């Protein structure tokens, strides 16, 4: 006789943490920005940011892939 | 006789926590901007951006793939 | 005599969080803006933005895709 | 006998033309941004031509004429 | 018999063709940013000619004239 | 016997082409970005051409003009 068991287990966790989590600001302070522009020419594109306080977070990663191959074969 | 008990568990987590998660911002102050401009010329695409305060979060990634194959052969 | 028992269990969890989740923003405080602009050109396409206090949260992300396949074959 | 044919058949099917000017041109979103004058006075006198942010498409053809002669002569 | 056979036919399918001035030309977004001119005084006299941020397409074809002459004689 | 054929078939397909002046350009976004003439006085007398920020095509076609002569003889 032949008896089979196939009982694998999976309690596996895979997990990504990206970007700017749990972070504590207090009173942050951006300056005073002043921009004074004259007599200026741009013979192509202008890509133009201007500002007193930034908080930026860009997560083009933080992705996950799991794979999982069970074959049972019998003669 | 032949016996076959084909009973695998998945309890298994796949997570992504992607961006801006959890913080904390206490009073954040972004200063005063001033943009004085004059006599300019752009002769191609003009992107800008102003201002005092800017939370941004950009998110791309963060996806999940899972991918599970189950084969039983007998004979 | 056969017996195939085939009693494979699923209790697995995919998950994205993806963007701005969970933030205190307590009393943020864009300052003032002043965009002063004379005798500008512009020959091509302009996007503009102008404001105090921005939060801007994109996700283009943040998907899941799940395969799951069971094959059973006997002879 | 000592007969005689004469045909008599050429064909023209050639062309004269003159293209003679501005033909055929593309002007898209032709100007300036900003044009200033700034004075107290403007004193122009005796044969002054003054061109202040304008946009001119001046042509002139005095040229382009066509002239054809045929002269065809069968004497027998 | 001692006879004659004559057959005159010549063809013509040529062209003659002038393409004079400006012909076919893309202007696509001419013209400056900003042009200025401060004073307290312009004083313009005696044959001037003044351009301030002004676009002119000017074109003179005095020529691009054709002469086409063709002749044909049969004597027999 | 002593017969006498002619068969006079010249054939013209030429072509005669004259392409003078300005033809097929691209002029893509020209123009300077800024122009600024500070004075107190400009003063311009007695033939002056001035020129502050404009834009010029200037095309002048005195010659691209076709002469084409053909003559066609046949004597017996």
């Amino acid at each position: 006789s032949v008896q089979i068991v196939y009982k694998p287990v999976d309690l596996s966790k895979v997990t990504s943490k990206c970007g700017s989590l749990g972070n504590i600001h207090h009173k942050p302070g951006g300056g005073q920005v002043e921009v004074k522009s004259e007599k200026l020419d741009f013979k192509d594109r202008v890509q133009s940011k201007i500002g007193s306080l930034d908080n930026i977070t860009h997560v083009p990663g933080g992705g996950n892939k799991k794979i999982e191959t069970h074959k049972l074969t019998f003669r």
